[PDB]
């Protein structure tokens, strides 16, 4: 999940 939110960056 973290990566799915951090993809914004």
């Amino acid at each position: 999940l973290a990566s799915f939110l951090m993809q914004a960056l």
